[PDB]
């Protein structure tokens, strides 16, 4: 596998990325910083400028540099503490077309992208910084970057974000969810696992009394998932879907109450949300049912 | 004139056009809203829905509906604030292309606009948006909001906006600059009136010491500055004017020395930011001048 070939190409050319960023000077990010995209050349030699390797000759293309500096540190990410746990700690691997890659200590994840998906994602960036700025508890992804690696001719896009689910809390029941059905069953070979990622239907069939949720939690949520679908369904969006985690206990996630009745630190997040149609109301479609699902039936009051 | 005919259908129709949206209830703004214009038909027999009249029949094209709540929200602007100052209360017209009118209580200018200027700024906003939501303390315009009016065949376009320079506070010197100085002086007319609007010589020839600035005052302003005009010249911004409002007195601007030693509230605001040539470094050009002059000649330090 070309495998750690590639993991090593991440660590050398973010590393490089970002510590050149943290010479160009602190300033506002504009419409502009968006579309840029700058490269970099590593030789297996090294440059006076991109040394070191003995790895695969490519070229690492970074991605709306600027932005992706405002987001991190809205979302609070300190660069050393991210170029550290990402660069400097070897990533693992992660059986999930989309490879996915983890931090030496689960604080981020790595999904690969469809070059469709990434120019999408060039696209939506300033919707998510409208939507960022506003619905400051949004659930939808926190992209701390888009990058690209050059195997050959071969490419590979990337893009880092939060993982949602750190090893830190133990998670006990795992549900990838949707609002539909077909096929939303955890297949044979996921079950034979863990803590396994079920769906819909595992959870209808094993939870059917619900989530119970204090009142004002529960309508928090609500409103901050409706926000979520009313910018998804914009970009006319679809298959995202909510990953929860819930946690039995006898800080960072939400209080629950069981069909028993344990108290709960439950944690979610919307994810898989770059493949868009870019039918008309269709997205429009998915965004209501994936809203009554959750809030109806997945989460429910008192 | 067709004035007080106009002066009708602004208060009739944002009346309507505002009472309107606090029907629709409030969501999260999305790069949409941006580019909807909404239009209401104005019949001098009235509907029931467009009612009133004896003015003459006039449509009422309003913009980005969404976004101008939005930012009087951000700019704490109550509507019915909004809609009494400036519908119920007669419209001041004012000497100064390019028509004027001013709030009976001096809060709100409304400019009117060259066709070619509001779809720039319908363009701008995202990028408003953006500095809006990063420099909170930004020198640019507040625009509450964008309307049109149509006169028979012929069509107002109108910007509703910050006065920057209120009757509260009585201005003594008043000088509109620019950095630059061919014409640069204000015309005889003009200083034949109270407090006149002066310009860069006058300022030069009446003023040279200074305008002197608490250290930590000229930096916030400074760097302040340097964002707006980064803005501005991002979006190929020419003409742009730095509105200056000195008061000497023996709660709202900013401190200052005099060149005596008065104690100083100052007001200031960039304007006149819609011409825009959307030469390649030209922007950037009149931007650095505009700063260096303000940052070293208009204000100093100590
Ligand atoms: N931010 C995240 N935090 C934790 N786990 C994640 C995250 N993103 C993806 N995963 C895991 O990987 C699974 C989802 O993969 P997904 O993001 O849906 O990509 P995909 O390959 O397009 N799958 P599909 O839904 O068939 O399109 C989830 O069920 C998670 O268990
Ligand atoms: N927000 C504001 N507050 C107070 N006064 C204003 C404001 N905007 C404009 N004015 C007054 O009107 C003058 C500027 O008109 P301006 O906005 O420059 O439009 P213009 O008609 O394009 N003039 P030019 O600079 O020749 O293009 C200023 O010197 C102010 O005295
Ligand atoms: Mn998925
Ligand atoms: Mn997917
Ligand atoms: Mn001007
Ligand atoms: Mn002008």
């Amino acid at each position: 596998t070309t495998s750690s070939a590639l993991k090593g190409a991440i660590q050398l050319g973010i590393t490089h990325s970002v510590g050149s960023l943290s010479q160009k000077p602190e300033r506002d990010v504009l419409m502009q910083d968006f579309e840029v995209v700058e490269s970099i050349f590593f030789p297996s030699q090294g440059s006076s400028s991109t040394p070191g390797h003995h790895h695969g000759d490519f070229k690492f293309k970074t991605y709306a540099p600027i932005a992706f500096r405002y987001f991190r540190e809205m979302f609070g990410i300190r660069p050393d503490d991210y170029l550290y746990s990402l660069c400097n700690e070897p990533l693992i691997e992660l059986s999930n077309g989309s490879l996915f890659y983890v931090s030496s200590d689960d604080e981020f994840i790595i999904k690969t992208v469809q070059h469709k998906e990434a120019e999408f994602l060039q696209t939506l960036l300033p919707g998510y910084f409208m939507n960022l700025n506003q619905n400051m508890r949004t659930l939808l992804p926190k992209f701390y970057g888009l990058y690209c690696v050059q195997a050959d001719g071969k490419n590979i896009r990337i893009v880092v974000m939060n993982n949602l689910l750190p090893r830190a809390v133990p998670m006990h029941l795992k549900f990838d969810l949707k609002g539909s059905t077909y096929k939303r069953r955890a297949s044979p070979k996921e079950r034979s696992k863990g803590v396994p990622t079920y769906k819909d239907l595992d959870f209808m069939q094993d939870m059917p009394e619900g989530i119970l949720l204090e009142n004002d939690h529960y309508t928090a949520l609500s409103r901050t998932m409706q926000r979520d679908c009313r910018v998804l369904q914009s970009f006319k969006i679809m298959d995202y879907s909510l990953l929860v985690g819930i946690h039995i206990l006898h800080m960072g996630g939400i209080p629950a109450f069981n069909s028993k009745g344990e108290r709960l630190l439950v944690f979610i997040g919307i994810i898989d949300i770059l493949q868009s149609y870019r039918s008309v109301h269709r997205p429009s479609f998915y965004a209501d049912r994936f809203q009554k699902f959750m809030c109806s039936t997945v989460f429910r009051k008192s």
